[PDB]
């Protein structure tokens, strides 16, 4: 099990709108996410700013690829639902985690 962020720099005209909208698709899409990944545990973490929220969604799953998915599935939502009060809310996606251990340091000569 691996832990994954992905940090979505979000601006709006109405950010104090714009967290309180993207914290409703994290929450609606979370109770699904915890049924169809039941290993995967997402936590939230929104701080607002002058027409700027900074969201970071932490997906810890088994793998980070399977966490892509239930990050897609946050991005379709909250910028759907924030556009239909919001327009101004453009995301910008940066993915925080990359992904490391990929260095296997595998050493092995068996005699036989």
């Amino acid at each position: 099990m691996l832990t994954v962020e992905v940090e979505v720099k979000i601006t709006a005209d109405d950010e104090n709108k714009a967290e309180e909208i993207v914290k409703r698709v994290i929450d609606e899409v979370e109770r699904e996410v915890q049924k169809q990944y039941p290993n995967a545990t997402i936590t939230r973490t929104l701080t607002r700013d002058d027409g700027t929220v900074e969201l970071r969604i932490k997906v810890k799953a088994d793998t980070e690829e399977k966490a892509k998915s239930i990050i897609k599935l946050i991005e379709e939502r909250i910028e759907e639902e924030l556009r239909k009060r919001d327009p101004n809310a453009t995301i910008t996606r940066t993915v925080r985690t990359e992904v490391g251990s990929s260095w296997s340091l595998e050493h092995h000569h068996h005699h036989h």
